């Protein structure tokens, strides 16, 4: 077994400490809000949506009501679940908005798995919509560079993000009072509201106005569903992750199981062979998601996983053709957040609109604003690994089709390098999806390294950083270990 490290005084980077409650998330308020309602004596259900609802109101870019996503859930005990949250496609300038699954997707969790009721979970969001916030520079860079071209051409959305012909820039005060009532009527009525009451009128007559396509009778009949997680086993640590219709949950456990028949920690971090594997192994199973979009289950399979990894040549890259012939887009837009309470659930949520602020049409009068989804797949995939019988690492990221590859490395950095939480985030990262054939790198990779796979036969591509990982590592004595990505500006990991 494979020594773990969770931080010491003389590492490079040193992970955020608590003792007793810990969130992870991209917006530093939300994290905040998190670590309040823990310590009014919450779960980590009852602080995850709480953070989902702040981030609802903090981080539009992403964090949503009119959107939807994955949530992982796991209790003290062992009890492991996934709830699909997913917006649905209507039963079908115009408008593509699937039925958003966000609130659907917070109450069944909070009322199956929360102590506390939606309106004290709500609060905190809530009087941010209310009172307002002061605009950072994530906020405001994201409002400059996204929201230009699809926020200031609807006067509702106008109306709330743009002020005197301008974006908000960082300093100013966003106030938003549509949201405010939105989320005061279904702390009031919970989470009928949405689906029966003003905001499905309100969601519906904005739908009705433009092109649009949802009813209300898609809105009274969305669900969110609890799944069965994608589990694998890992040199005797325990994964799980999202099923379908995540893309990537399948994905992330069989390039895991390819990558049980090397000795990873021989060779360390940033090796040409470690890296040669690495990508000859998720260029295979990214050329078998390609079917997908032959149960899909079935290639989590640890045999078929031996017949690929005895098949990977540490000397010679296979070319993608030769593999098989030769995926729709998909944005690097979402974000992530993890949540571990005193008690020692631990749960991970990955949400979005399609795109940054979605359609940047807001559903009407509500405040809340409409995602561009055009149940489908998503590679999102919160993610929780166990170690010697106890929840361990709590982790997931934003980034397309990169997630998989950006939550394996944080797996494989802690589980095989005995990286510390912060030294898995800040890791530089790389990447090889089958098509385009070529690895992917973030700066940081020794040119030697380099050269090395190029001899190899791999077109090593530099590229934009990925993803924006928020994990969690825990300690069997309770202890907790933090880390927010570098490549999000504004990210914070608190705890208490």
């Amino acid at each position: 077994a494979p020594p773990v490290s969770y931080g010491v005084e003389e590492d490079v980077f040193h992970p955020v400490r608590a003792k007793q409650g810990m969130v992870a998330s991209v917006d530093a308020t939300a994290t905040q809000v998190g670590v309040d309602i823990l310590k009014e004596g919450g779960n980590a259900v009852d602080a995850a949506v709480a953070v989902g609802y702040a981030l609802a109101v903090t981080h539009p870019q992403a964090g949503n009501l009119g959107g939807g996503g994955f949530m992982l859930i796991r209790s003290k005990n062992g009890n492991t679940t996934a709830i699909d949250f997913r917006e649905m496609a209507p039963a079908k300038s115009h408008l593509a908005s699937g039925t958003p699954g966000t609130v659907a997707g917070f109450s069944l969790a909070l009322d199956k798995y929360g102590t506390m009721p939606l309106n004290k979970v709500v609060q905190p969001a809530f009087k941010l919509a209310r009172d307002g916030f002061i605009v950072n520079d994530a906020l405001a860079d994201d409002l400059k560079t996204y929201g230009s071209e699809v926020l200031p051409n609807h006067e509702n959305s106008k109306a709330i993000f743009w002020k005197e012909g301008e974006p908000l820039k960082k300093g100013d005060t966003l106030v938003q009072a549509n949201l405010a009532k939105s989320l005061e009527m279904i702390a009031e009525n919970g989470p009928d509201e949405f689906y029966k009451g003003t905001i499905a009128e309100q969601i519906a007559q904005e739908m009705q106005k433009n092109g649009g396509l949802i009813t209300k009778e898609d809105l009274a009949a969305y669900k969110a569903v609890e799944r069965t997680p994608i589990s694998g086993d890992y040199r005797g640590y325990q994964v799980y992750s999202m099923p379908p219709p995540s893309s990537g949950g399948i994905h992330i456990v069989q390039i895991l199981n390819i990558l049980e028949n090397f000795d990873m920690k021989k060779y360390g971090f940033g090796s040409a062979d470690a890296m040669q594997i690495m990508a000859e192994a998720e260029k295979y199973a990214y050329a078998d998601r390609s079917e997908y979009l032959v149960p899909w289950q079935a290639l989590t399979n640890k045999a078929y996983a031996k017949s690929i990894a005895d098949q990977i040549d540490i000397n010679k890259a296979k070319p993608s053709s030769e593999i098989r012939p030769g995926a729709p887009y998909e944005s690097n837009q979402a974000t992530h957040y993890s949540v571990v309470d005193k008690d020692g659930n631990a749960v991970a949520v990955t949400y979005t609109l399609n795109t940054t602020f979605g359609t940047g049409i807001v559903a009407g009068e509500s405040g809340i604003l409409l995602n561009n989804q055009m149940r489908p797949l998503s590679s999102m995939s919160p993610t929780i690994v166990v170690k010697d019988g106890k929840t361990w690492l709590v982790t997931g990221s934003p980034g397309g089709s990169r997630i998989i590859t950006t939550v394996l490395q944080m797996v494989v950095n802690s589980i095989d390098y005995g990286l510390n939480v912060a030294e898995a985030t800040n890791a530089p990262r790389f990447h090889h999806q089958w098509l385009p054939d070529e690895l992917r790198v973030e700066k940081g990779f020794s040119p030697d390294t380099l050269k090395l796979l190029e001899a190899k036969g791999q077109k090593v591509a530099l590229k934009e950083a990925m993803g924006s990982t928020q994990s969690i590592m825990v300690g069997p004595d309770g202890e907790l270990y933090g880390a927010s990505d570098p490549r999000s500006v504004d990210d914070l990991t608190a705890g208490y």
